[PDB]
């Protein structure tokens, strides 16, 4: 199996996590393409690949803001290839916030209407991820066994 991860991290917490699952996936013998959004194109990016990982903070106040990075894949998204295909969303925010991890909620969502198959609900980190470290090595393995 290919998967594809692509990460949006403003302070890094979210490319930790990104790491962990990366490592999680290696080692159980899958073929891992790691990609940072800074730099990612959107149109088929998703193409040739049989699990899509997609990971993303939450920012913002009153309003839910995706992590920087990210915003000009989220708006592209339908120029991936994500019909069909078999995705799971991951991300970090902080429980006192309004819309908790809020942005793992949209990407969800849009990834859905756009026809992918939701393999796992997402892992929404509340703190720092070094402190959910196994909460991680799980979901990868929750993944892994449902594709
Ligand atoms: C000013 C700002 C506002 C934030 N807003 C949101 C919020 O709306 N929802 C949420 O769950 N987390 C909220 N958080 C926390 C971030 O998502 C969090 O600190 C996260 O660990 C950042 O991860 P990252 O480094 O990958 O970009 C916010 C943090 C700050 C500093």
């Amino acid at each position: 199996a290919k998967a594809l991860i692509v990460y949006g991290s403003t302070t890094g917490n979210t490319e930790y996590t990104a790491e962990t699952i990366a490592r999680e996936l290696a080692d159980a013998g899958y073929e891992v393409d790691s990609r940072d959004a800074a730099s990612v194109e959107a149109g088929g990016l998703f193409e040739g690949f049989d699990l899509v990982l997609l990971g993303c903070s939450t920012w913002g106040d009153d309003s839910i803001e995706l992590q920087d990075d990210f915003i000009p894949l989220f708006d592209s998204l339908e120029e991936t290839g994500a019909q069909g295909r078999k995705v799971a969303c991951f991300g970090c925010g902080d429980s006192s916030y309004e819309y908790f991890c809020g942005a793992v909620d949209a990407i969800e969502e849009k990834l859905k209407n756009l026809g992918a198959e939701i393999v796992q609900d997402g892992l929404r980190i509340d703190g720092d991820p070094r402190a959910a470290r196994d909460d991680i090595v799980g979901w990868a393995h929750d993944v892994r066994g449902a594709i």
